[PDB]
């Protein structure tokens, strides 16, 4: 019966509860590969030599054309518009009426009338309820990530999109280009020769080293890839597939799993009205420790997951009142999280043990998320949540399983707090779920990007 | 240069160096969604509920036909085939003129004149050459198991091929079937109801649990798979995704995975140049600590593997020689391993360690296997090799990692043995293996199928 996401609500109990029991699998990031090598040394090289990472297919795209497009973007981004011209990408991140993160991406703004939305569902969704039901004079075509389990169907994007990343990203790059190619600043855009082809470049990088994001039409994909590991093996580049891939982000520091903060308040109604019953929003799921009933516990502002520095009052957009009134001295900060070794080896170990009623939650290498959205509870040595741990996994580069997380503003760099892994009463329905116990982790708040912190007494 | 394995060869220095240093990657079971819930719960199902096994993709399809068909497989296996008529199914195995296991697989008797081989490679390879050298009046059509990267690419295959297994397999069989089905003796064919179409079945079975393979046509796949799992979900079946899927066989004893032993002999000089450069035989790997510059020494007798009740000199094959010279009472023995459990929890726990030099070689959930072919030693406890274990992974039915074996043929159950865990120098070239040293892992001789076994002193 249900048709969108409010009659979902009406009728499917406390919504949490909903969200905690989804059966909708695990999060996935489909179509490449998962290992071309092993995942090991794939992450190694994006930090010893030089990587392609393949985009093409876990990233909704929007293409947006149109006289409204630009007044779409700034009426719903907390982001400046001033001085946006065509060939700069900024990283669009919209809020509610109540000051929280819907979700994010990336807009390129692409010549005049003309931008590409990159990202996850929930701010593609955004942006297509109101360019449908604002009256804006604007065009949009939706173009879904890809399934994340096709079974040997065919799998079509309208562009593919790689990033060429590493301490010899550009030695790879500027061999393709055929010469010189001048650094821009990030996110500025250009072009460069591959393989006879005018290929548009974004400006990026990763962990100190220059890097590009490409992309063209979904026909030069081939031509463009394997003139990339052709050019490439002379400096050790080597393709990254799907396993290692998502768990770059722990070393960079962007959390990509905010839960759109969109089930609750009357300003929302006609938002929840509009979401398919079986969107993003209403199908997937939320794992980990943290447990309320009250939804809204599980929203962040713009502030708590490293935003603040995007939020420009120089435009009219929605939820600015909101930001306003707040206080960004007193938010919660983002911070990256070590895991204590000794709690990691302890974790494995009880996957071994033959004797014990149960064993502790498998943590996946390199990537541990169970969920779409992630919350896991952050607690001090007196057991208070003091934050909310949003993104698991492993880095062989640091030899650690890290977090990125959202903690109170004045826990001080090296404290040690815990990570409650796992869930509760031997675990939720998700069907990503096993029965296991909890463990309480050990984990040293550390900077964002991540690097190696000493531990306070 | 090279257009065979004979020319390979030649050009390619120590045949042990070149495949235990080859850069074809990992052994990939493909298409197959890695997960549908989680690996755990789906090695769970298959003894405790029931599992829908899609085995449509791993495997190459030899279809057979015309009236030389039966000679050739009578001429080429040791099987008996005194008796054998249509609606009966082997285990296809042959052996080289020098008494060697060339591989194996399932050989479909459909009709007559009509049969159908399913598995790896390398006997598909060595049916090809001798229907096609050997003056046999056969027609051949060879479909290829599916490729391990399609990168969104179709595929196809001439037929879909699944099981029904578990404890409750039989309940959702007749159910599907619309009333009580006969359970035939293993490997016996007939057919069954499935949403209106006649499937052929294969009778089989797990753990004390009758089973069924069945298969058809691919264009009916979808009709198949969504009526199993439609009828199923009462009786808690669920699909098993590749992640799992090559895991069973640690619990159920088959090694998949022998060396095809055509590297040498005279006999074997017109296969070596028959079998293409880019070949199974001539691009695979070979990974584990056992070490010879022999390539000899990591071939096997079918007495060694468990083939032996196979055997029967009741008509001429290639080995028959060879075979009957040979004393199986003296033949090295298959046997399953369990690993000590502190062992693997020391190997994990290598993995979060932040200051030692090396690590254990990583050991992958739930299957560990690194090459297409496997082979580390097993050593007594004054160092000699006394076994080749060839096929490691963990059973999350047991809470324990397993490894199948086979072993000098005096070593009683219950012994404690130890195999050597990783490769030497820190590693081969394999682009599966990362820098790490070795260990020494106790594991414990158990029965095959395996069941748990007490330590002796
Ligand atoms: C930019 O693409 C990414 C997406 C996710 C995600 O959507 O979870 C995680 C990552 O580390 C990424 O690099
Ligand atoms: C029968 O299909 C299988 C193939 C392999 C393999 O080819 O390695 C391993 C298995 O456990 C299987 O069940």
């Amino acid at each position: 019966a249900p048709t969108n996401l409010e009659q979902v609500l009406a009728a499917g109990g406390n919504t949490v509860e909903m969200l905690r029991n989804s059966q909708i699998g695990a999060y996935v990031y489909p179509v490449v590969a998962p290992e071309f090598s092993n995942w090991r040394t794939e992450q190694w090289a994006w930090r010893n030599s030089a990587v392609l990472f393949d985009q093409t297919h876990h990233m909704v795209d929007l293409y947006i054309r149109g006289k409204d497009a630009l007044k779409l973007l700034s009426d719903t981004m907390i982001n400046s518009p001033k001085g946006w011209e065509p060939n700069k990408a900024k990283q669009y991140v919209p809020v509610t009426p109540y000051g929280h993160v819907i979700g994010d991406g990336i807009i390129f703004y692409l010549a005049e009338e003309e931008f590409v939305y990159v990202g996850r569902a929930p701010a593609a969704n955004w942006l297509m309820y109101h360019a449908q039901t604002g009256g804006y004079n604007v065009d949009i075509v939706h173009d879904d990530r890809s399934p994340s389990r096709p079974m040997g169907k065919p799998v079509q994007r309208i562009s593919w999109r790689f990033q060429i990343q590493g301490p010899k990203a550009w030695d790879v790059i500027e061999k393709l280009h055929g010469g010189t190619l001048e650094k821009l600043k990030f996110f500025n855009m250009a072009e460069m020769n591959i393989a006879g082809m005018k290929i548009r470049t974004l400006r990026h990088g990763m962990a100190g080293a220059p890097g590009l994001e490409i992309w063209g039409p979904y026909e030069t994909q081939e031509k463009a890839r394997n003139a990339i590991l052709e050019a490439g093996k002379e400096f050790g580049l080597i393709p990254v597939g799907s396993r290692a891939y998502p768990s770059n982000t722990l070393e960079s520091g962007w959390i990509p799993s905010p839960l759109p903060a969109i089930y609750t308040g009357d300003k929302l109604k006609a938002y929840r009205e509009w979401l398919p019953a079986n969107s993003y929003e209403a199908s997937g799921a939320i794992g980990g420790s943290f447990v309320s009933s009250n939804i809204e516990d599980y929203y962040v502002n713009p502030y708590e997951i490293g935003y603040g520095p995007f939020v420009k009052f120089d435009h009219d957009f929605i939820g600015r009142d909101a930001l306003e009134a707040i206080d960004p001295a007193t938010q919660r900060k983002k911070v990256t999280l070590a895991w204590n070794g000794d709690d990691m080896a302890k974790i494995y170990a009880s996957l071994f043990d033959t004797e014990a009623d149960a064993h502790y939650k498998f943590f996946d290498l390199p990537l541990a998320n169970y969920a779409n959205t992630n919350a896991d509870a952050v607690l001090d040595a007196a057991g208070n949540v003091v934050g909310m741990s949003m993104f698991t996994g492993y880095s062989y580069n640091e030899k650690r399983a890290l977090s990125l997380a959202t903690i109170d503003h004045e826990i001080p760099v090296g404290t040690e707090l815990t990570v409650l892994w796992g869930e509760e009463n031997g675990g939720t329905r998700k069907t990503t779920v096993e029965p296991h116990k909890q463990m309480a982790v050990r984990a040293v708040v550390s900077p964002v990007p991540y690097s190696v912190t000493a531990r306070e007494t």
